[PDB]
């Protein structure tokens, strides 16, 4: 039988018997990831061209996102890659979700057509205080759903909960979301590392070493295969769908790493947990870190269980 | 004033007060493109899934209908067909078209970018039109390019006239012109290619990438990216700059992308966008091919990284 | 604020603290006509003409397979099948859905507008469930609407909380609220009936249209429009005001207009509008059927303007 | 073999050794309509809704500035305009084109079917370009058209081969060949006028009429159709046969279309279809037009119908 998202959201919705405000927030953000992706590949461009004779992706992302998430009345507070601040929606609009994204991550290569997407993570929340910036301050084991949209060749979603990870192919003939794999679950072992090796200068040890291991297995095997396309959704994405593993590690120059951890780093260990997979910092799970800053960034590591074991085992070796 | 690609290629075909044969090859080809970026993005895909009760296989079809129907070629081949397709007598025309349908088709389950690829050269002769029409250098390219099927689907044809950039307008199935007359920069900041294969690295590709991490002028190293797409790194290389490198190893002398529908078309766009093409040992488009399938490596991009890339090669000899 | 027809039927449904089927129901229905719409406006017929070398059967597939798959239907009669559907008993929800899925497809070869025409019904009974389950009157009715695939996609819903008209945004496929509440015209200035059959036409037809034409009060004369497509025609009255009737005659004594799923689900939007439907001798919903496939003359529109034609209608007894 | 509007012309073109320069405007002609079509379907108003936070005029921009930049026109008529339009001597070519970009746009709001109507004239002197160069006879058109934006859109292009029709696939933006050298019935079944204003009608309308409702032999009565828009009804009675009847009365002794843009390129589809069209007094297509914006009275479709009309019109004169 043929499902799409807003019918399976409804079925689980309905085996749970909730309220449905969960529902119609995610709904809601698949309204927003459609009209994302529509601009994304540039209908209507020839009118920016003069055909009969105007605003940044980036920004009409978040403007997309923004409105359908406050207009959904589910939420009551709402932080975005590109607000400082948390933002509370009004009193008349609210519910009693918590939202995190990044609109339209990737946006700084998209001159070059390469892949794009939107992340999210999505928490109750869990006070009683009038809501405020502090409600988005849970770790990443408190989230209810997370996931991703990803516009590459094809539109995808791919959407995590506590029964499992669901991939959806957007059909763009007639706008829906088709569930096209079920219950998703990442290889134990892969057979490519994702990094940005150009700054091997600055890596730590731990992450020179386990690289020489892939590139020069001390069993004379196979190397390992490279890839990365410099978009977390897109590289996050082939590890999920080929095994592997997937490197924004820290070094001393960024103690912290670069990915934000509640809009980037949470929902891809999130997703990743919930197919099977890992996520570290190096230190600890990702989705345990206590945030004390909404913009605060988080080092990862994620991808196939024995890959990152091996990497942990280097990092171990490194103290 | 607003340019499409089938208008352009009107325009210029009629300053040169040609027959129309090329016009009618490319504007076939510009519909096939728009069909398999339909299939691409899923188009239908409901349907597949049951709603009322292959993909470069698709596009194959696409592009080789298209093309024997637009009566301009004669020698059609394809990454996907071992032997070339000889079209039949009523549909002949005078041009050989040498292309990949959907390159990177392998890793399309995870969404990666995917493109086709295309070389359009004349007629070898009046005799009956053969497979060996297709043998030429890439120096006798009348136009060549890609198209990218990427978070947009992007058309790049290069010609005699200079390098144009149209994106197609999914909404009315029109390819506009956004990038006139393009050039790559003289130097980049990115280097691309799977490093995974380290251990079968050419001495000069090792120091070359050696390089790229650790300057010897103490500027800032290149950032690395490698999609896996050939279609997508050389397109991020001619609009953002830098060096494509595919380079031959002691596993595989002669490289693994393909001269005819890989290297040579993209080696013309790099030429015409002011960059470079080489093999090594040689420009790519100065390859003679004596089988349609054969292999040459690639190093490609801006030119003073492709001739910094030069220089560490000489030095191994 | 913006709102979607699946925001919509959530935000009512949740008002209502309902158990979500008819939700269930409307939303695979929705789906269904975005499939519809689609394929009448002929996305992927390149295909069918060999770019790589029927519409009513395949709309009632469409919404024949959503129906059944959203668990929420026990019994469904189409136009297009001889007998009412009954739902294989793990699928079964408790409403009962009658519908033409692609109304005026035989006037469809002139691209003339074409439309989805739907009723739900709440099973009454607690028998199995059997074709007597549709034959409920249109008072019934819990739901009911159209798409009308013209110029633009529309989807006009009427509830018992009125009627609301949303737009397909084609290109994010999501219908938009853009008529709230929407209540037709006291009074029109059309009329609308095919006018070939003055003929056969009633004495009080014949009358009606000749005041018409020939006001007594020196009156502008009405305007006459007929597409010979119900839901175009009878979209035009809702969104114009006026009057539509197709009344019966000698090769359609008992009219034409199939009376489950075409008269009832638009006497309740014009009712939940303001308007009036009349069969002449009784309201349209105040009809209890005997067969799915029965047919009922009709009159309907704006209410001055049935009231008028009801006062000729008993002039003549 | 597949074909496109693009490649038909082309073809067309180069069987006939021109220039390129129709070609150029027809491709330019049909790029506008295709956007026409997205913007007719609604394409993007969750934007207006403001899901983030003018059609005529838009129509008449497209068109107008896709035939200045086509190289190919000098002397542009439109519905829109009061005045033609002169394009700039750097832009200037030797095609006159009389326009109405989005005929049948007051009943747009209850979603009929609306519709672009095109003619195209040669420029006959070498004057300055004035509106004098669009006052050709319909006799002198190179070219006409339509698009139909209906439940699906269709360009219908006549021309001295004859008329074709292609079908707008939205999928890859591509007007697909569906019907080849189509010709019109002898006879049909179908009148289409507004018989609201019969007040008005000259005696010679009502007496045809009255014929078509009451045969003086046994034969079936017409039935009536009348969507209100011309393109929609002359397209009916293209694809189907009949009459479709603008005609005059004392109210309007010239008729309420206009002679340029609307009776004249269906006139001339008509006629090369097989059909006739006429004013009652002469045929369309022999009337010296001596005002851009003058009607004319027009009454069209199958040849047997209209010389019937033809004798009744006689007959009260
Ligand atoms: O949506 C509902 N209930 C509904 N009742 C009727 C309809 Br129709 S939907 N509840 S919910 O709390 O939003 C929820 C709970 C679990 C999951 Cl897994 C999801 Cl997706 C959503
Ligand atoms: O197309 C033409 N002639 C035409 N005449 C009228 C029209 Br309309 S097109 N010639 S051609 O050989 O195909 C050619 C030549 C140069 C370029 Cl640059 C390109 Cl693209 C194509
Ligand atoms: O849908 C629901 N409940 C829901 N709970 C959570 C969500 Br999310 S929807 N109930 S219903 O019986 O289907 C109904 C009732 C009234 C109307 Cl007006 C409509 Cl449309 C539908
Ligand atoms: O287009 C051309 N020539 C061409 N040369 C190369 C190409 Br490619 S097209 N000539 S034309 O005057 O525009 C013309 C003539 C007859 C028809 Cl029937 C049509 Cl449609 C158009």
């Amino acid at each position: 039988d043929v499902n799409t998202l807003t019918r399976f959201v409804m079925e689980e919705g309905r085996k749970a018997r909730g309220t449905g405000e969960l529902t119609q927030l995610l709904n809601s953000l698949c309204t927003a990831v459609k009209a994302i992706s529509s601009a994304v590949r540039k209908a209507g461009i020839a009118h920016l061209y003069g055909i009969a004779g105007v605003k940044k992706l980036d920004v009409l992302s978040n403007d997309l996102v923004m409105n359908m998430l406050k207009s959904s009345f589910a939420t009551c507070v709402l932080v975005s890659e590109e607000d400082k601040h948390a933002i509370i929606v009004e009193p008349e609009k609210r519910g009693k979700y918590v939202v995190c994204f990044d609109p339209l991550d990737g946006s700084s290569n998209i001159d070059c057509l390469v892949s794009v997407g939107t992340i999210f993570g999505i928490y109750r929340k869990k006070s009683t205080d009038e809501p405020s910036e502090k409600d988005a301050l849970q770790p990443g084991r408190n989230l209810v759903a997370a996931g991703y949209a990803l516009y590459g060749s094809a539109t995808m979603l791919v959407l995590a909960m506590d029964c499992g990870v669901n991939c959806f192919m957007l059909d763009p003939a007639i706008g829906e979301f088709i569930l096209v794999d079920k219950d998703v679950k990442i290889k134990k072992k892969g057979k490519i590392y994702s990094l940005n090796e150009g700054y091997a200068k600055d890596f730590d040890p731990a992450v020179t070493e386990y690289i020489q291991r892939k590139k020069f297995p001390p069993d004379n095997s196979a190397p390992y295969g490279a890839r990365y396309v410099g978009s977390m959704v897109a590289d996050v994405h082939r590890t999920l769908v080929y095994g592997g593993i997937f490197l924004y590690p820290a070094n001393k120059k960024s103690p912290n790493g670069k990915l934000r951890l509640l809009y980037e780093c949470n929902p891809m260990a999130y997703v990743m947990e919930k197919a099977g997979g890992m996520a570290t910092t190096g230190k600890e799970a990702v989705l345990d870190v206590i945030p004390t800053d909404i913009h605060q960034r988080a080092p990862v590591i994620l991808g196939s269980p024995d890959d990152v074991l091996e990497f942990l085992k280097v990092y171990e070796k490194h103290s």
